[PDB]
């Protein structure tokens, strides 16, 4: 029996990537797509690259409940929370931030909406490499942000084994344009962004409390992250360069990373002194981690690269769906990066 | 499982063969060679591949032993030479050594004599035109990337006598991966567009060969390629005179391709973007008419590394081993 | 006499390039700037790159008439025409199409507005390499479109000397995105354009009748242009590839081209066998032309490259300003392309 | 009219020197040499230069004859060597030969002992810090591109004791222009990568200049990244502070108020690299992470102009008593 999958907000870039992934997934099929703007059209009329002849639906919760086992939501902040209340017997994988936070007061501070009744929702942060045991039994998964995915994966072995000083962590992060999310104003025009790099939302970015939640959970201690994102003139990819103090040797750390990720099919620890290129990830669910030590100041440099649209969004969402349905976690995700 | 080897696994077409073949449900990589990087695992050179096979130094005895089929991506003429040394291995050459029906034409444009050619059971590997002959071929001459785009763009028009085949103008645009010396450096190519090899490109006689077979009349092509600052994709803008209506031609295109899983004729008024093909074996074709001059404008887009090279190579293999033509190739373009 | 220059629509990309040129121009200075979107803001608050602290005005004809000897206008279609009636004693160089056409019925057909009173206006098409003699004494110049500038410069010697068959000319052109301007439509978003090439407006583009007008005048014959533009994933630059039948040799045509442009400072006929790269023009008012013959069909291929924002727009405008005020035509335009 | 020679005219820094000197009202090119293309017209190699001059095979007699000032763009150590065998010529070295005060630092990092160094009147060619010394130099080590961005970002903070100078972290991003198979278009396009992490030759150069300004030892952690664009450097700098962001911004406005090429942006506004494009201008922004008291400074330059050839011309102007902006007055090309 094929998992029956629905996508709300199917015409955004993360929706398109769920379409690609689910079409290829040998144990799932698309039974529902919705869009407000394009309701009534075949998805391939809007995006011929999708090769998807399915008509876009105007969202109706009874139709979803009848036609879907699982539903991916890619919607403006707060919309998934509201629409999910009406559904019956459908597992939810939300690509936004509505279900990411353990404490709904933090979501409210950063996203400006109260999540009434949160205490009744069995939700989990969808990072399989940290939470697969809980994801297995979840009804609602809050799919991680793209920067948090890159960062938490970069830091987990270090924090789990207290190999670094987690009190202050510096994160200088570089993302292709698709990683800033749905943004159609002047600053995201080709002519503005092309051939230019810029910092944005320096130190106050909604991803910070999210990273901190997960990093603090691992370490057992409050983690304050200093976070600077930069918009890079390429479509996709994230490189997070992470700086933290340590009194350990690079060798001990590298062994610890190897050990931690040895059975994780999507995370690849590089040899010491080899640093990741973002395009090594292109189109795939794979993550590459490299590291260096600055010896004079005892500063560990961790470098993690992911494809923000895949392991940073829709690939990880499918990964979560596999876990929730008890499938081999690489199902529909067994393919390699596209290069060059 | 089909046992597949790749000679020249560290070129871009090689890397895409590796991607496609790893994912192929009825085939597996049993051999990989590299003149430059032998003795290293493929993923040491190109981590993106995630392939731990050590790269071999080419040895025909090992190939004959381990491979049912061999993909070759070499300097011109080299595939011709190494294929003599092999026996009982099917060959799909990504180069030009086996493309031409008349080896005199190859000689003229590639400056090498192909001895004993008439004794080689070879075929031009464009499945949408020659799948019945590829089925029984021992050696396939995998089409070049511009010809793939041009021939697919013009096939219905020429088959159905809907245009004047006499003179066809082809203005083509390729990303860099499909056209390294100092001129192919990032700072040189970036943020610039240039024509190259104008009306003197080795793909021209290749096009004329295939286009004339379809037409049943002589075709002269005027061909201008242009280097575009992006990594991949081809768009061929084709101009030809016609006395037929656009509606007529469009209906003909839909009919011609109706059962072809990799060619997609767009709705009238809609023009292809090259990135609509990205990473996939799929082709999009659009058209317009300039009505005052009775000029049909055909536009086709392909990913030059996939349908333009390695995907077509895999498609050809499927045909040769009696597999469903789309095996290993079903997946859709990546976007954006 | 520093020439006093006003710019209407200072915050579009052609307006920005006018500011860069005119700040550097030794015999002109900016005395008026207006903007419909950003009036009341300093230009450098919108575009810090401009390094221009002047406050952007809300357009007022009295102030223009008072403070300017010349006025560049970059407005939507029809707008420059309307405002020009309300003005006196000011030369006008319109970057749009309102004054480009000899026949206002052709303009109406393609741009949809009626230009009443047109035959009282002494306007001239501002292509200096063809019309500098008339531009000298004009009060209103319709500054050519960017694709026309490339195409006419590519064809002029051939048509003037009857070296080709001008009845049917096929033009396959390629432009960077900046041709579109700073218009926030989703198609012009970085993520949509990047890494892709697309034809657009095939055989139905407003520049066609404008090309045909100028090409007809210099051939003395009716010219039908078949024109396919393509959007290229780069910011600036136009390459026009032009196909025309000829009974002459390439050697004779090359000879005629060299002779025709021998004394034009901005047009550079390349060596035979050499083709232009668009970036060779970057930031400058210079043009490169190459050519080839396809001998079996007697098809001449002409290739011309310009920077669309400079010789294709604001640079050509300043060149026309120099001509109109009797200055050395290269003034403020002496700089060479920036490379790489 | 100053007579300028360029040794190494077919590199990118050479090409920008040609464009800038051609436009310079009070200088002119009297010598062009190329180790690679000697014998050919410059425009046979780069048609965009519009330069029909034939490239010379370097002859120090013809140089001594024909130039007041020479710009050198050669492989490291290469001049030094020919510099000493010249006289009556101002030298602006675009390489690292003359940047270092301690030539032992140069030899450990660049692998070459510089004998006779101590009696050469050389200076570090950063006008915004050293113009008075540059005024009377006969040799300038033109600063590397990354140090240029990093030092201008930090100068007011270090000068006015506004930050803990003890440990400074620099995460730098550069366009490709800032050779082999991995510099090919298809390799670099649509990809970002760190390189030379922790171990980069520009680190000792920064620590030299930052220490001078603070009057206290400065340790720099520096990590560069290759960005898929042609030009532009963005340096993102992290440093602990006990001062308010407001006070730091005021100090930056004061320190740079009379500096024509350095522009401190309003608070909240961060620089785009393309805002500098083709120009000698610098943009600085900043923010505070309040919980940790971490200052984030951000500077953007054009690596080929203020990072290389434009700073060089700025230095020529100073050496010859010209307005520092001569030939450099033009604004960024945008978009």
């Amino acid at each position: 029996h094929m998992i029956r999958a629905g996508i709300i907000g199917a015409t955004g870039y993360t929706g398109l990537e769920l379409v690609r992934l689910l079409k290829n997934h040998p144990e799932a099929k698309i039974t529902y797509l919705s869009s407000r703007t394009y309701a009534g059209k075949k998805l391939e009329e809007i995006f011929p690259s999708t090769l998807e002849n399915s008509i876009l639906s105007e969202f109706d919760p009874e139709k979803v409940s009848k036609n879907c086992d699982v539903l991916f939501t890619a919607l403006p902040a707060g919309a998934s929370y509201d629409l999910v209340r009406e559904l019956k017997g459908v597992k939810i994988i939300d690509l936004g931030a509505d279900f990411r936070f353990d404490d709904p007061g933090v979501y409210r501070e950063w996203y400006g909406k109260e999540l009434s009744g949160y205490e009744n929702i069995k939700r989990v942060y969808g990072l399989p490499e940290l939470h697969r045991e809980e994801i297995k039994n979840a009804q609602v998964v809050g799919n991680p942000g793209c920067y948090p995915t890159s960062v938490i994966l970069a830091l987990a072995p270090a924090l789990k084994h207290n190999l670094v000083d987690p009190e202050t962590i510096l994160v200088d992060a570089k993302s292709g344009v698709s990683g800033a999310g749905r943004k159609e104003k002047v600053d995201y025009l080709f002519s503005e962004v092309n051939e230019s790099l810029r910092p944005y939302n320096v130190a106050k970015h909604r991803h910070v409390p999210e990273m901190e939640q997960e990093l603090g959970k691992i370490s057992g201690k409050k983690v304050n992250v200093v976070f600077t994102p930069h918009l890079v003139p390429m479509t996709r990819g994230i490189l997070s360069t992470i700086y933290v103090k340590t009194d350990k040797s690079l060798e001990e750390i590298h062994e610890a990373y190897l050990e931690f990720y040895k059975n994780e099919p999507f995370v690849h620890v590089l040899p010491m002194g080899i640093y990741p290129s973002t395009k090594w990830c292109y189109g795939s669910n794979h993550v590459f981690i490299g590291m260096q030590m600055e010896e004079r100041t005892n500063t560990l440099i961790l470098m993690s690269a992911i494809d923000n649209l895949v392991k940073g969004a829709s690939g990880q969402a499918v990964q979560n769906m596999n876990i929730m349905f008890g499938l081999d976690e690489t199902k529909g995700l067994e393919f390699t990066p596209i290069y060059p």
